[PDB]
């Protein structure tokens, strides 16, 4: 059967393939027939919807009508209005049983008395009934209007006497919005959201991003006050897209490529703002004057001072800051005069892309020290990997790293750099999600999805695991880093960097602050000491035919294994040994340790030995038993047999770990350089040399720490633990103390830095705030401590002393990227967007109005510091080079002449998606404006009229003329789309009317001179997620959002596809 078909007095469309269609539409045998979903014919001449038009003008209408249409008398962001409004009536219903007038705070939720379409008005109605202040009748968008503002009425009686009981309306802002984000049942069986236009779930886009969906801030004439200026909100400038394109800095071997983008967390500020980079310089400032600012009564004020920096995120900011900063230090303390005074200003960056090492060099000129990775990937792979995954110990003398240290033998050539293992995020918290995973595939059955979990109880656990890895051995370590001890063994000797020693190696990266070693504790800070005493001079590395590591330092003075060297190289130079194999077997194989020709006939003895039981550590030459002593022969060289070497599987080694030092050294002995004072004409601030080399980072701080409850004792605090523990710091050979963030957290759950469990400090909405007192005078500390226990750490490292007579550095972190939780709301036009601001091309919400969370209180910390001393520094003529600099993404000099005191949209690049919902700012569905109450302009919609008191009616009207409708506000339907409660759709024309098809001008219709084309029946009917047949014959699709498909293949329901052309 092909065709028009009567099946059981029933019309069925047949193609000419003889298949049974739905959703189609056409001219058959004269008779216009749309077969809807079911398959089944509907006359596309008559109505679908009910005629006739209902007053909102009630008996109630008069009372409830706003007393005051003026901001006064509703909640509103910037005027607008959203569905949490509350709105003050003329008349109460006191306890449901007289009208009086209202009082000054007599206000009421906008929802009690008005909805933006009766689908809603009918699930309002409904929910209220399932608290018992509603009927028991079920309504639904079908059932009618009047039906339906009946109910309300009997749900505003019982509203009322709740109220009057309570004498409060809180419970009810509780259940209001409860009932915006509620759930419910639907005909397939699962829950969905009642509202969906107010919750995340209509916030569709891109899923690339840390917090799953992103916007970015645009301008918009209906937002005066969001609005940007021009050519601010530049995007993704990191190093290698500072000018506006990506240039690859990097040679031969290396990688150029950047993995930054704009959009990481949270509310993202835009430091392509000129006014924003000045209040960046203000808050450098503001840290390095930490001090003297916060307690001037205090004599020692100067002494509580930070003294560097570790620029965070630095592929997600705009990388004119490094410049900015660079500048200043410049400015303030004369790093740029020589290694004295570089060298007592230590910055770093977190840069993790490969090409930003080299843009650092060429472009930067070096102001902060770039991380080494390719040191850290290699240590990672080589021996702390398990068995299966592990990479040859031959892999230290690669090309593709950026330091060679097979054959390094001067200074000032390798490119100033830290070096490190671990870090707070760097290999931490990844091994805990894999263990949520592996434990809880419910939940979290990729790895990736675990790591996103907040659950305090889901930590817990994975923690007890982690910490029991970490006890077992080597072949039995299913998550924990394997020969760390061996690892550190090299990044402890290795010349040419400052390397960072991570607090969770030595301490457990959970619990309580420096309460628990970990098994590697002895090792590291043997080590530490013995870098203070030996580590100094040239090096090489080398790998014998059975893969053994021999790493050698020279001693100060000797720079080569041919080298005489100074009287002070004799009793200084290590030597390491390293193998990576558990069952290594040397047999008749003999393991080298090729010291200097200036280290020929001389007793050794070991700090660090590998047994079964674990490593032996020796502190000083008289505990080691006399036959351990080993002494070179006449080229320097100590020579190893299978007696000694084996391989072992311990908690601390898979492999072999041996490291050996001269014997004799003196107490006094620090093999320690002064930093050279002569003058620096090169463009680099910092150098690699002895000098540099005798720095040392350490990373102050863990994530999981144990966070300090309500009611604390002093000493739980990590700022007071760390006073205490001053000169142990000292002792390890510190010289740069990286703290924590200091700001006070966010506790919201956003994401796992602002989980209260671990407030880490990378959450803030008050950047100044370091933990000052609360406004009663109560101690209201930070995880950390108070601002007091904080400016008392300070002045505790600053009274140890290094080798050099200098004080121990504290590094401040600097957080420029973003900021968490803003308190106040504020109208913003938004795009929805993936991580990079590229356009996730969701049509609903493009440039739309959203009231998100991005103003601060103006009466934080950040209200009374924001910008206060530029006025102090522009008049520094020291400063002069910083203010007029060209900087190279904005093309203009920083703006110090606006101070920031409350952040507002204006001020950032976009945000995380809030979950607010898309229509959670209100709007009428028939003007397609939205409400605005401070501003009688007329591109907003005014007060819906039974709210004014005014007549409105709502409905379909059929006129001599053609058909208008009115929304449930009362206002007609011009120039928009509109949904019926039947799930119909139908348009609008200017002047007011209904759009329907004729016979002269047949379905397939333009109507917005948008060259959008739509088909649309004699009903007003437009047609959607369906095919339409024309007076000829020719059939189109149309998708959706009803708009005709072009040069394009659809894919049917049953498997058919229709492939149709550009324009037919
Ligand atoms: O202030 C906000 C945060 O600041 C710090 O973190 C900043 C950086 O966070 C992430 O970097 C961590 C990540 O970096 C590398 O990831 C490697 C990946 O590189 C590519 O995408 C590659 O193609 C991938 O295969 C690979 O996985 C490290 O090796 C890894 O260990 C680290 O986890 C961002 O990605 C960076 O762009 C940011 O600059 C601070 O640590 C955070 O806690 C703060 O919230
Ligand atoms: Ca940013």
């Amino acid at each position: 059967l092909t065709g028009v078909q009567n099946i059981d007095g029933k019309k069925y469309y047949f193609d000419e393939q003889g298949h049974r269609r739905r959703n189609y539409a056409g001219v058959f045998n004269n008779e216009f027939i749309y077969f809807g979903l079911d398959g089944v014919g509907q006359s596309a001449i008559e109505y679908q919807f009910e005629k006739g038009l209902t007053s909102q003008n009630s008996v109630a209408t008069s009372h409830n009508a706003a007393k005051s249409y003026d901001t006064k008398s509703f909640t509103n962001v910037d005027g607008f209005l959203t569905a949490n409004s509350w709105y003050r009536p003329t008349d109460i219903l006191r306890n449901g049983t007289k009208w009086e007038p209202s009082t000054e705070t007599d206000f009421r939720p906008l929802l009690m008395t008005w909805w933006p379409d009766k689908e809603v008005q009918a699930n309002y109605l409904n929910y209220m009934s399932a608290l018992g202040l509603g009927d028991q009748k079920i309504y639904t968008g079908a059932s009618s209007q009047l039906d339906l503002n009946n109910a309300a009425l009997i749900v505003q009686e019982a509203i009322e006497k709740k109220i009057s009981l309570e004498k409060s309306t809180k419970w009810l802002d509780d259940s209001i919005k409860s009932f915006i984000k509620s759930k419910r049942k639907d005909i397939q069986g699962n829950l969905v959201d009642t509202n969906p236009g107010w919750t995340i779930d209509s916030e569709t886009g891109s899923t690339n991003h840390l917090q799953n969906g992103a916007f970015i801030f645009t301008n918009s004439p209906l937002v005066p006050e969001a609005n940007a200026a021009e050519g601010n909100r530049l995007i993704n400038r990191t190093p290698s897209q500072q000018t506006g394109n990506h240039i690859s800095y990097a040679s031969q071997p290396y990688s150029g490529d950047d993995w930054g983008y704009e959009l990481l967390l949270g509310n993202d500020v835009d430091n392509s703002n000129p006014i924003v980079q000045a209040e960046q310089l203000n808050w450098i400032h503001y840290l390095m004057n930490f001090g003297t600012i916060t307690a001037p009564q205090d004599p020692d004020a100067h002494l509580a001072n930070f003294d560097s920096i570790r620029i965070d995120a630095v592929d997600n900011v705009d990388a004119d800051l490094l410049q900015i900063a660079g500048d200043y230090f410049k400015a303030a303390y004369q790093v740029g005069e020589n290694d004295k005074n570089a060298n007592q200003h230590i910055h770093i960056l977190q840069d993790w892309s490969p090409n930003d090492v080299w843009y650092n060099q060429q472009v930067n000129g070096n102001s902060q020290l770039t991380m080494d990775a390719t040191m850290q990937n290699q240590l990672l792979a080589s021996l702390t990997r398990p068995i299966t995954s592990r990479d040859s110990m031959k892999s230290f003398t690669k090309d593709a790293l950026l330091v060679h240290r097979t054959a390094d033998n001067s200074y000032n050539q390798a490119v100033p750099n830290y070096s490190f293992i671990r870090a707070h995020d760097s290999e931490v918290q990844t091994i805990i999600a894999k263990i949520i995973s592996d434990k809880h595939p419910d939940l979290y059955p990729t790895v990736d999805k675990a790591l996103l979990a907040k659950d305090s109880a889901l930590y817990d656990e994975a923690f007890t695991e982690y910490n029991a890895d970490m006890q077992k051995i080597s072949s039995q370590k299913q998550y924990t880093h394997n020969n760390m001890p061996s690892a550190y063994a090299i990044l402890l000797t290795n010349k040419d960097t400052v390397p960072r020693v991570y607090y969770g190696d030595l301490f457990t990266d959970n619990g309580e602050y420096m309460a628990n070693k970990t098994p590697y504790y002895d090792a590291i800070t043997s080590l530490l000491t013995a870098r203070t005493k030996f580590v100094s001079g040239g090096q090489s590395l080398s790998v014998d035919k059975n893969d053994v590591l021999t790493s050698v330092r020279y001693g100060k003075g000797a720079l080569s294994a041919t080298d005489n060297g100074s009287s002070d190289t004799r009793n200084q130079g290590i030597g390491v040994i390293v193998s990576n194999n558990p069952n290594l077997d040397l047999n008749n194989d003999k393991v080298t340790l090729s010291m200097g020709i200036s280290h020929a006939h001389q007793a050794y003895r070991p700090l660090l030995l590998t047994n079964s039981q674990g490593i032996v550590a020796y502190a000083t030459d008289s505990e080691v038993p006399q036959n351990l002593y080993k002494t070179t022969n006449d080229k320097g060289e100590l020579t190893f047999d299978a007696s000694e070497i084996k391989g072992y599987d311990t908690v601390q080694t898979s492999g072999y770990l041996a490291v050996w030092v001269p014997v004799g050294a003196s107490d006094e002995q620090d093999a320690r350089t002064i930093a050279s004072t002569e003058k620096n004409n090169g463009n680099s601030v910092y150098h690699s040399n002895a000098a540099l080399d005798s720095q040392l980072i350490y990373e102050g701080f863990s994530n999981f720490q144990t966070v300090p409850s309500k009611n604390a004792s002093a000493d739980e605090y990590a700022n007071v633990i760390i006073a205490k523990h001053a000169a142990d710091f000292n002792k390890w050979g510190v010289t740069s103390f990286q703290m924590a963030p200091q700001y006070r957290s966010s506790t919201d759950g956003s994401f796992l830095d602002a989980v209260d469990t671990v407030q880490n400090g990378y959450a803030f909405t008050d950047r100044y705030d370091l933990g000052f007192n609360a406004a009663d005078g109560s101690k209201n500390p930070t995880k950390y401590g108070t601002d007091e226990d904080l400016r008392n750490a300070i002045k505790s490292l600053h009274a140890q002393k290094t080798y050099d007579g200098s004080s121990i550095q504290v590094m401040a972190d600097f957080v420029p990227d973003q900021l968490y939780n803003m308190p106040l709301e504020q109208a913003v036009s938004v795009i929805r967007t993936d991580k990079y601001g590229v356009n996730s091309e969701n049509p609903d919400i493009q440039n739309i109005i959203y009231a998100a969370n991005i103003k601060s209180s103006g009466t934080d910390y950040q209200s009374i510091y924001g910008g206060k001393y530029l006025a102090e520094l522009q008049k520094n003529p020291l400063f002069k080079s910083l203010f007029d600099r060209i900087q190279i993404s904005t093309k203009k000099t920083i703006d110090p002449n606006t101070r920031i005191t409350q952040w507002s949209a204006k001020y950032f690049n976009g945000s995380n998606i809030q979950g607010k919902g898309i229509n959670y700012v209100l709007k009428d569905w028939a003007s397609n404006k939205y409400f605005n109450v401070s501003s009688n302009d007329d591109m907003y919609s005014r007060l819906p009229k039974q709210l004014m008191n005014q007549e409105s009616n709502t409905g379909f009207i059929v006129d001599d003329i053609g058909v208008k409708y009115y929304s449930i506000s009362g206002y007609q339907a011009k120039n928009t789309f509109v949904e019926d409660g039947n799930g119909e759709w139908y348009y609008f024309d200017n002047d007011g009317y209904m759009v329907k098809s004729t016979e002269e001008s047949g379905p397939l219709r333009t109507v917005n001179a948008s060259s959008k084309k739509y088909y649309i029946l004699p009903n007003g009917v437009e047609i959607r997620n369906s095919f339409g047949q024309d007076i000829q014959g020719n059939t189109y699709y149309f998708d959706a959002r009803g708009e005709m498909v072009t040069s394009q293949y659809i894919s049917d329901d049953t498997q058919n596809i229709y492939y149709f052309n550009n324009d037919g």
